Formats: C-alpha cells, sequence, structure tokens
C-alpha cells in the first residue's frame, strides 16, 4: 500500500503521581497515534522490554522502533531482544535534536490527562497504589479512543 | 455504518501453568475476533473489572458485553462499574446453552498457544513467575496479529 510505514518512536518519563512505580514507559505508534503506556518500579533494560512485549501485543510488530540512547535503550540485552523480534532500532542522528518529538507531546498529554482524572476523584497528590492501574488504562482509553 | 455491533464476551479460565496468578479473565471481541487477556491471583468481582479497565484502553468501549452468571459478573460492585461506563451488560438466556462460544474457542487456542510457546522455550510445567507476561503477552500477539 501507500500507508505510513510501522515505526514507533518510545521513552520514560516519571511521574510521581504513580509512586512507587512511577516510571512510565510510553510508546506512540507513529501511523496511528496510537498511544501504549506501562508502569515500572525503576527505569532498566528489562523494564523496555516488558513494555515493548506488551505494546507489540496490543499494537502488532513494528519494522522500527526510534528512542535516545538512555541506557536501557541501547544495552546488550536491549539490542538481543529487539533482533529476537526481528524489529530494527535507531536512534537517530547523534544531536538529532530529537526526530521524536511525538512521543514527547504524548508524555505532556498523559501527564495531563492522569493530573486531571485522579484530581476529579479527589487524588490531589499521590494516587493510593490500589486505584492506579484502572486510572492509568483510563487516561490511555481517553487519549486514544472516541 | 452497516458494520458489526461492539459487543464483547468475557470469560475467566484456569491455567496452572500461570500460577500463582493462575485465572485468565479473556475478553473475544466478537466485531473483530480480537482476543484481550489478562492474568490474575483470585476470580473476584474486581478482577473482572481490572481486566475490563485494560480492554477498554485496548479496544475501547463496547456497547455491551456477554457473561455467564458467574458471581464476579453479576455482583452488585459489578455492576455498578458497568453502568458507570454506560455499558450494557447480559447473560443472555437462562439455559441458553452458551451464546458465548466464540469465547469459549478463544479459551482453548489461547491455553493452546501458551502452551507451546512455554514448551518451545523449555518450560514442560508451571511457566517461572518471572517470565510469564512477556510469554502471555507473546501468546495474545499471535492469536491477534498476522
Amino acid at each position: 500500500g501507500l500507508g505510513p510505514l510501522q515505526i514507533w518512536q518510545t521513552d520514560f518519563t516519571l511521574e510521581p503521581r504513580m509512586a512507587p512505580r512511577s516510571w512510565l514507559a510510553v510508546t506512540v505508534d507513529t501511523a496511528s497515534s496510537a498511544i501504549v503506556v506501562t508502569q515500572h518500579g525503576r527505569v532498566t533494560s528489562v523494564a523496555a522490554q516488558h513494555h515493548w512485549a506488551t505494546a507489540i501485543a496490543v499494537l502488532g510488530r513494528p519494522k522500527a522502533i526510534k528512542t535516545d540512547n538512555g541506557s536501557c535503550f541501547t544495552s546488550k540485552s536491549t539490542r538481543e531482544w529487539l533482533a529476537r523480534w526481528g524489529i530494527a532500532h535507531t536512534t537517530g542522528i547523534p544531536g538529532n535534536s530529537q526526530g521524536q518529538a511525538m512521543v514527547e507531546r504524548a508524555n505532556r498529554l498523559l501527564k495531563d490527562k492522569i493530573r486531571v482524572l485522579a484530581e476529579g476523584d479527589g487524588f490531589m497528590k499521590r494516587i493510593p497504589t490500589s486505584k492506579q492501574g484502572e486510572l492509568l488504562a483510563k487516561a490511555m482509553y481517553a487519549l486514544n479512543h472516541f
């Protein structure tokens, strides 16, 4: 077809309202603008692979994934994981000055939606650990479906 | 449009290879045949709402959901959760003799795929707790995407 190329942009971003699993892994599929987000306790190579396992289940396997040069994305372990799946990986140009403003915008929209929803439910600070999962799933829903 | 009506079928099914969170909540969206599955430690009203929160995030909100009369689906708590989302709910006819063979077939396909994938990875009995999540996401992927 002449349709979009299946390229994802992935990034992690800190959200203290979701502590203790405050690191949010966010993937924007650039062909559809669909967002996938998962929560993690630490920013490591394995949290990035667990996030991509879930995004693959939800959006299918991409042709390539663009990330920055965080070490969780360029370690040995993460390059071998992406090679086992046959997914090409680029961190773009060095000083590329971000060829990944989609996931950057997605991160701000996501944090804002989480703040609005949680305050609507009366949580002005950290969201109680047991309510976190349904709220994060409600923020993902709101940003993806109309 | 003249397209399918957005109706889901949901059910729980036991999978000891995924112990201790061996209860699998599985939703088949009947318009697309897409499957959503999440893992749980117990079969309760809250595990059913946590599962539907995730399926809503992944497939959008449905118009109705068909389930059997398990108590986790007909309790007060679960009917109020579905009423907060504005999702209609039916358990079909009493002696309906299952107007939900889609999710029933989906359950068998799912368990078979989990067995094949895990044995391909050398796990002939229970899958090690730390490998469970990526394998369940790999089974979901295999049943949804081509």
